[PDB]
């Protein structure tokens, strides 16, 4: 329905507190037998809403579904994200960033319960199961400098481990460049690119993939040793939207120290969050591939790596396998 | 008409000799009547097309508006651009390349006649008037790492310049890093932007907007002094079809001359081109601006320059004024 997403959104604002269908009416001038049948849809689609005769409707839970009308509300009360787009299903919230992004200069986020041409880095495949995880492409416009721009992905690692963290019993960890893991599974990767010239950088787009609630058979055999989710790790029942609250809280608070504190501020940090550390690494370049052992990581984020030749090497970014 | 392009098309296709009116339309399956009526269309649109009893017709001469029926012949016969988007009026090529390249890898250009919102360097405002210039945007997809990107608009404008001094009586020169002169005025800016991670490079779009047939009161009273077109120094009448085969041609030449020869084959034959030397110049850097001059370009493409304070500079860019 039409009006749907705006009676979620009123049911949202409202918590804790009941609200009459009549006012929900008066609020979106429609009828409140209009009303009484946009709270039912929203009931079929899992929304648990409790009704009692005298005081109206109180959002209960949401459904494993992004609505649009709730994700509203947190840009409206975020400084940062001017506006975000929630879909269904799309090929890849990436390309729709891209794509949304030009001639304009603002700061929003895509957001879809599904991709069918999920893309990580180097173009392999991302599975973006359908109800399963968050699947969010985050446009920003820093204006910085080159030699900077780097230091978001080690920043923006720091917010999305937090996030997890507040909801995983097990430890999460950072595999640098843009791997999130709990134990030996990865939870998480994004990959950030950048529309730029010499004279300055018009976007970033980070592209953010979160496993939610994946149970095991629900990851590819492929990849089933080496992937896991949130709910894998939680003794509760994740809440998708408890999550992305306190994830695009993260990722606000690291935004801005990101464009305000050197990495030397967050380092230690960093690497004590780390899990490449005491371990020998699988690096890939082009054709060759060779293997390493992490030994620092410098104070403009550049990985140290002692390669099994004894060579030294300063990378400002590689790709890398336990 | 909807066979109309194509008509065109054949009609470029077989010059210089005539074709009957049956066989353009036992090509396009329509009919000798259809034919003619396309036929008098083009030349009510200011196609001279020679027509003579039993022979048929030769497109003689275009009028000052791009056809997509032409350029696609350019494009099938180009092995570096698979596909043109030829447009009347737009906000921007640009901002249409960089929507358009999003989600596949396609090498392609777009052009205009007009622009709405044409856009230089800083979203500094430029003028496309309508019928009087090339307003294109190319979209390429070099395999290149960020060291040698750089490179590609040294390459560049030495295409750009030969292409326009192959129409010209007077000289025309570079001045560096992305703009075309002859004598005193500004012919040709360029701008190159790219979509990139530490990964690589997704795609450049390069935008070039070149004032082809301006007369001195075409342009606005702030940039004429220092604005000038290719007909204003050009004898005969410049034909923008034959300039753009010119470009597009150089282009080719000189964007693989970019991916396989370093900046020093072309170093002597840049400076050489250049029209920045023993001049005072003024560079901008953010709120800070100071003097300087252009001393020597070293084998990265940088600019050695010395400021009024006596300090060097090695420069990846900047924007300057003479
Ligand atoms: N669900 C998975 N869970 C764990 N492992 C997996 C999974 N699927 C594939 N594998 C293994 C290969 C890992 C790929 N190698 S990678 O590139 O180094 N890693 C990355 O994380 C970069 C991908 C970011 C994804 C986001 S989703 C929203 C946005 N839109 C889009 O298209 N992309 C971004
Ligand atoms: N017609 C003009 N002739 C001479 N001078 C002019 C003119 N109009 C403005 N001025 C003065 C300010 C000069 C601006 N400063 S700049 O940025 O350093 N110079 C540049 O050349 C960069 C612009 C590239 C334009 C292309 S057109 C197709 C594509 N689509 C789009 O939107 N852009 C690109």
């Amino acid at each position: 329905s039409k009006y749907s997403q705006d009676v979620l959104q009123l049911l949202y604002k409202n918590k804790p507190n009941y609200i009459s269908g009549q006012s929900i009416a008066e609020s979106l001038n429609i009828s409140r037998t209009a009303v009484k049948k946009v709270i039912d849809q929203l009931k079929l689609e899992g929304c648990k809403i409790d009704s009692v005769n005298h005081k109206g409707h109180l959002l209960q839970q949401l459904p494993d579904i992004w609505y649009q009308g709730i994700i509203d509300q947190y840009t409206k009360s975020s400084a940062l994200f001017d506006f975000s787009e929630v879909y269904d299903s799309i090929d890849s919230t990436q390309l729709a960033a891209k794509k949304s992004l030009v001639g304009n200069q603002s700061s929003f986020f895509i957001l879809s319960d599904e991709q069918t041409k999920g893309r990580g880095r180097f173009n392999r495949h991302w599975s973006s199961s359908k109800g399963q995880g968050l699947w969010m492409s985050v446009v920003l416009r820093p204006n910085v400098a080159f030699s900077m721009i780097s230091k978001f992905n080690l920043f923006i690692a720091l917010g999305i481990r937090d996030a997890i963290q507040h909801f995983s019993q097990d430890e999460v960890k950072v595999k640098w460049p843009n791997d999130i893991y709990i134990d030996n599974g990865k939870v998480c990767g994004f990959l950030t690119e950048m529309v730029a010239n010499n004279d300055g950088i018009e976007a970033i787009i980070c592209g953010i993939g979160i496993n939610l609630t994946q149970q095991l058979e629900n990851f590819d055999e492929s990849i089933r040793h080496r992937a896991t989710s949130i709910q894998l790790h939680d003794k509760n029942k994740l809440d998708r939207y408890q999550f992305l609250e306190r994830l695009l809280q993260e990722i606000e608070k690291r935004y801005n120290q990101f464009l305000t504190l050197p990495f030397s501020e967050i380092r230690e940090e960093y690497i004590a969050a780390s899990n490449i550390w005491n371990r020998t690494l699988l690096f890939t370049e082009n054709d060759k591939q060779f293997k390493g052992q992490a030994i620092d990581l410098d104070y403009d984020g550049y990985l140290i790596v002692r390669d099994e030749a004894g060579e030294s090497h300063r990378l400002i970014s590689a790709d890398i396998d336990f």
